[PDB]
RNA sequence: AACAGAGUGCGACACC
DNA sequence: GGTGTCGCACTCTG
């Protein structure tokens, strides 16, 4: 039915607008054969049948090259990537235009709760190399070569292709402006508002990706759906859950046992943090069981069990609505600020995000009073990378306004932060649920 | 043994 | 007590 856009059927892509790049080399650099790094029968087996497969494809041709760097094939059959730091090292910067994954769905109106995901494939390909630059990627072989298309290992390889997309498809947007278009470098969200007005642009968006010579992934696709999983996340209904997938991968392991085992515990939880509720203070007693003896003491289990539980009880966010306010409510306990940015539908705050810092050294040495003030302008710059400076109501168990008023060292600068009024307005003090650190009627 | 971006915790150097 | 630059963990997205 469209046989040109998925990758399955209308083979190989290239992005057709795009001209064969040029890269720029330090104006002192210098050409670096590197030995062929030996691998193993799979690995010489695994990406084999790729290095034969691009080979008769045109990606790749034999080559006579000054550079050699060696191929560094991965895996999850192989991956053809390349182990190349010295040429990319010899190779000038560029100003970036990657995506902050952090923000991105910031950018999702609620008006907008028909879903489409597609995953580009094979997207640096689409992009060609320029056969000046060509030699620059070239590796040994046995059954020397090298590219010419855009090859992974290359480090303007992700910014070079987010800017070819993103300027080929700045003609879609302004024509359906009634769709939405996210994109993260190499795979697109689009959002309509009805379960047609989704296969419109799903129809649209799908044949213009054809016709400008990239190719989606038929398997990997999400076609008008209601729920679809996108940037490791569960969307559905303008909320953001957690996936069964990242809780199992936390759920599931055996309880730390060394710092390494503890560090990629709160590393992989540590990325849940914006489900959980004072997080960073429910962590406190984990921390310094890493760098320093292992003793696995009571609170050591209270703060595992609480984190993992937290999981499980976890609750959907709210998209942060960028033409809506916002409320915090915080609070401040033994040197940890927890606290929960909301939004209002209707009756309902619906929390946007859970955010907790540890206080600093010096903040931590201040009295409970000064703490709650600075627990609150942690808590309130970090909001800021969700709210994107729009209006916001602080809220908390304790009075504060009049201190950052009226104080009898750092406060110039939190008065400063807190007192923008333009952006920042205290509210009245209320009590907080000590879960959900929602307020009480 | 590769890249870009992101989250958080810890340290080191320097500076009044 | 305060204040500026780095580096090293673990983790995630593609």
């Amino acid at each position: 039915d469209f046989p040109q856009a998925w990758a399955e059927t209308g083979g190989m892509g290239l992005a057709v607008r795009q001209a064969p790049l040029i890269i720029p080399l330090k104006a002192t650099s210098t050409p670096v054969s590197i030995k062929q790094y030996p691998m193993s029968q799979e690995a010489r087996l695994g990406i084999k049948p790729h290095i034969q497969r691009l080979l008769d494809q045109g990606i790749l041709v034999p080559c006579q090259s000054p550079w050699n760097t060696p191929l560094l094939p991965v895996k999850k059959d192989y991956r053809p990537v390349q182990d190349l730091r010295e040429v990319n090292k010899r190779v000038e910067d560029i100003h970036p235009t990657v995506p902050n994954p952090y923000n991105l769905l910031s950018g999702l109106p609620p008006s907008h709760q028909w879903y489409t995901v597609l995953d580009l494939k094979d997207a640096f390909f689409c992009l060609r190399l320029h056969p000046t630059s060509q030699p620059l990627f070239a590796f040994e072989w046995r059954d020397q070569l090298t590219w010419t298309r855009l090859p992974q290992g290359f480090k303007n390889s992700p910014t070079l292709f987010d800017e070819a997309l993103h300027r080929d498809l700045a003609d879609f947007r302004i024509q359906h402006p009634d769709l939405i278009l996210l994109q993260y470098v190499d795979d697109l969200l689009l959002a309509a508002t009805s379960e047609q007005d989704c296969q419109r642009g799903t129809r649209a968006l799908l044949q213009t990706l054809g016709n400008l010579g990239y190719r989606a992934s038929a398997k990997k696709a999400q076609i008008c759906q209601k729920q679809v999983k996108y940037l490791g996340y569960l969307l559905k209904e303008g909320q953001r859950w957690l996936t069964e997938a990242r809780k199992e991968t936390v759920m599931g392991q055996p309880t730390p046992k060394t710092p390494r085992q503890l560090r990629e515990f709160l590393g992989t939880a540590g990325f849940c943090r914006l489900w959980i509720p004072g997080f960073a203070e429910m962590a406190a007693p984990l921390y310094p069981l890493t760098k320093t003896l292992f003793n696995w003491g009571p609170d050591q289990q209270k703060a595992y069990q609480e984190i993992k539980q937290a999981l499980l009880t976890a609750p959907a966010l709210g998209l942060p609505d960028l033409t809506k306010p916002f409320e915090l409510f915080v609070d401040e306990k033994q040197g940890y600020a927890k606290g929960v940015l909301t939004q209002k539908l209707g009756p309902w705050r619906r929390p946007v995000a859970y955010l907790s810092k540890k206080l600093d050294p010096v903040a931590a040495g201040w009295p409970p009073c000064l703490r709650m003030v600075a627990a609150i302008a942690v808590l309130t710059k970090d909001a800021g990378k969700l709210t994107m400076g729009q209006p916001l109501v602080i809220l908390a168990p304790h009075a504060v306004e009049a201190l950052v008023k009226q104080p009898p060292a750092r406060m110039t600068h939190y008065q400063a932060m807190l007192l923008d009024t333009d952006r920042v307005q205290f509210g009245p003090v209320v009590a907080l649920n000590p879960a959900t650190l929602l307020p009480l009627p």
